[PDB]
RNA sequence: GGACGUACGUCG
RNA sequence: CGACGUACGUCC
């Protein structure tokens, strides 16, 4: 209520009839700014004739928060204001839904299929479309795809009344922009991948935006890495037994990928064996038994080796123990899906040397000084203010539980209650209910950012220009921190230059304000143009589909799984196989976390039906009435019959063949 | 199952 | 400048 000076100058080039990147690091007044927008243009319309608005809402929780403020909002005015998602899409059609309302909140990707597929013949049903957050406007975004949907009819000559861009956002963002040059480019090209010709930034009133904008203080706080590392040397000499055994199968394992000398622990060994494995995953021999044997030995000690080099990564970030408990954990679930000769032989050769790394794992005297230094700066701080809520951002998921583990498992720090949060990738109530409980909660361990904290621990975390500004943060200002623990320092180099960019970004925006709004069109209309010119050039045609009939076999066993003549294709994009020999070659699972996405419900998991093989083939559905199972190339492979070559494929779409449609008559 | 984005890393 | 790997996140 009562509506403050910068967010009512804010938004007065959108109310004026212009296309705006309004850009407002405030929670609450960009939502502010939004329904003054949708007020002013709702009420600008003559008799008769109404207005059509849609918040462009990227996320769930942002879309069923903005739907419930715009109906609190627009109570007293008789304003239809519902709302579209993955959920409510299968009834009450998109059609009748934008007839018969004056204010749709609905997620990008359902206006991208109702355009695409029969719905929303153009966009000049709507009058405003304000994008939550356009900042994310990019290569293949949904955005993208709806902008692009709009500058085809803007330049195509196609008369018609386009409807406004009113783009919210709380930084427009640098990208791989070295310089000034560089910077006001990529602002260019993102003003004319939206249309717009404000960037409307607060001049007049700086201190109503300085009470309210949570900037804290950075504090690098860069350590070296432990010295003796003991387990490191027994999981580096186990690496090596394993890959001496794995050498006798394969004997050209070192010419299966062209990468040079690599050590254990770092990100290229896990690149490194990946390579391998998808160059032994090809392995072909005229007996076809001992093949089925050969690539899975080189699949289990692939995986085995992937384990080991995960295992040596979390060690660097986390305790000693929490490494162990990792491959203790990964064996035990490994012990109960198949045990043969050479799981068996792995298993035995493990545990022969856990027992030395457990006492290794004990000793406090192999502490990592990272983890000393995080509850160094944690306690001066809790001493000097026992109420700072603080949060932790981590990069992997696995180090989450890990630094929740220290945390309770420390008798250094006691007032610290764990505030695990990783994300669906969990699920949404047990997302929602861990943030409403954050007023008892003190840390909050998170790894991706309605979070108004006082203290941020950026632990061994990189990301964008700025990883550390909440959108939906608005809460209040009252001083915090944004400690960075680091130990490349590279990152610190990063985060050294991200810092520059930021004042690149606010000297470019700057320069671009100056120039009269004719030049400025004059330019991006020019712009866009290219894009679309690109657009229409670059266009791979069609290539001859192959109309041979191949068997697609197990990805680790080699097993005839099914032929390629018997894969249907439902939408587009799922792929399943309409047979009886298929049926009995799988084997069913419970499902951990079950959904719908639009045309299914995804009932169970299917796997592999072989001995010991076990491999993850893909879900079971139930497409209307029947169920069939969705299968994924990912975990297959491609073998001729009249050539003899394999190919591994990652996705459907790089998968040329006959596309037969899924048929309902068979 | 699929699409998309970001970060890191290897290659020619 | 292109492909590719992994991690993380979002959506359908
Ligand atoms: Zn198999």
């Amino acid at each position: 209520f009562k509506p403050r000076n910068y967010q009512l100058e804010l938004a007065l080039p959108a109310m004026k009839g212009k296309n705006t990147i309004i850009c407002a690091p405030t929670g609450c007044g960009k939502t502010f700014v939004s329904l003054l927008i949708c007020e002013h243009h709702l009420k600008k319309f003559p008799q008769g004739q109404k207005g059509k608005v849609v918040f462009f809402a990227n996320q769930i929780p942002v879309y069923e928060q903005q739907k419930s403020v715009f109906s609190k909002y627009f109570e007293r005015h008789g304003y239809r204001v519902t709302g579209i998602s993955g959920a409510t899409a299968e009834n009450v059609p998109v059609e009748q839904i934008v007839e018969n309302n004056d204010i749709i909140i609905l997620t990008p990707q359902i206006l991208v299929n109702n355009l695409k597929k029969g719905t929303i013949p153009s966009l000049s049903i709507f009058t405003l479309m304000i994008f939550d957050e356009c900042h994310n406007t990019s290569k293949q975004h949904p955005y993208n795809m709806i902008m692009f949907n709009y500058l085809d009819q803007k330049l195509g000559g196609s008369s018609g009344p386009l409807p406004q861009v009113i783009g919210l956002t709380a930084s427009v963002g640098v990208g791989d922009a070295k310089n000034t040059d560089e910077a006001l480019d990529y602002i260019c090209k993102l003003c004319a991948s939206l249309d717009a010709s404000v960037i409307a930034t607060v001049k007049h009133n700086l201190e109503e935006l300085e009470q309210v904008v949570y900037k804290p203080q950075k504090f690098f706080r860069k350590v070296e890495s432990r010295i003796s590392d003991k387990f490191k040397y027994i999981i580096a000499q186990l690496m090596r037994d394993t890959e001496s055994l794995a050498k006798r199968i394969c004997k050209d394992l070192e010419n299966l990928s062209q990468i040079q000398n690599r050590e254990f622990g770092t990100q290229k060994y896990e690149q490194w064996i990946v390579t391998v494995q998808k160059a032994c995953m090809v392995f072909q021999m005229p007996d076809k038994d001992e093949e089925s044997r050969i690539c899975k030995a080189l699949f289990l000690y692939t995986s085995h080796l992937r384990k080991y080099n995960d295992a040596l990564i979390i060690s660097e970030h986390a305790r000693m123990k929490d490494a162990l408990d990792y491959l203790k954990d990964f064996f035990s679930n490994v012990r109960a899906a198949g045990f043969d000769e050479i799981e068996q032989d792995l298993t035995q050769r493990f545990e022969e040397k856990l027992q030395e790394l457990e006492s290794v794992s004990r000793d406090p005297s192999n502490e990592n000084p990272k983890l000393e230094d995080l509850c160094f700066i944690l306690q001066e701080e809790y001493h000097l203010n026992p109420e700072t809520i603080t949060i932790l951002f981590v990069k992997t998921r696995a180090l989450v539980d890990a630094l929740k583990n220290w945390i309770e498992g420390n008798p250094k720090l006691s007032f610290l209650k764990p505030g695990i949060l990783t994300g669906r990738g969990m699920t949404l109530p047990a997302q929602k209910c861990i943030l409403d409980a954050f007023k008892d909660h003190n840390i909050l361990i998170a790894t991706s950012v309605i979070a108004q904290c006082n203290l941020v621990i950026l632990y061994e975390y990189v990301g964008n220009v700025i990883k550390m500004i909440q959108t939906r943060g608005r809460g209040r200002a009252r001083g915090s921190k944004c400690f960075l623990l680091t130990s490349n320092a590279g990152v610190i180099e990063k985060e050294q230059i991200n810092m520059y960019k930021e004042k690149m970004m606010n000297d470019s925006i700057l320069r671009l304000q100056t120039w009269d709004e004719a030049v400025f069109r004059e330019k991006i209309l020019h712009i866009q143009t290219h894009e679309k010119f690109i657009r229409d050039s670059q266009e791979k045609p069609k290539p001859v589909p192959d109309k041979e009939n191949k068997k697609l076999l197990c990805r680790k066993c080699k097993a005839l799984a099914c032929y390629t003549a018997d894969v249907r294709v439902i939408e587009e994009c799922h792929y399943t196989v309409l047979g009886d020999a298929f049926k009995e070659c799988f084997v069913s699972r419970p499902h951990p976390k079950p959904k719908q996405f639009s045309s299914f419900e995804k009932r169970a998991k299917i796997f592999c039906a072989r001995q010991n093989c076990s491999h993850d083939w893909g879900i079971h559905v139930k497409y209307k009435t029947f169920e069939i199972p969705v299968i994924k190339i990912e975990s297959f492979v491609v073998e001729d019959i009249a050539t003899g070559v394999q190919t591994l494929y990652s996705k459907w779409k790089d998968f040329h063949f006959e596309k037969i449609p899924f048929d309902p008559a068979e």
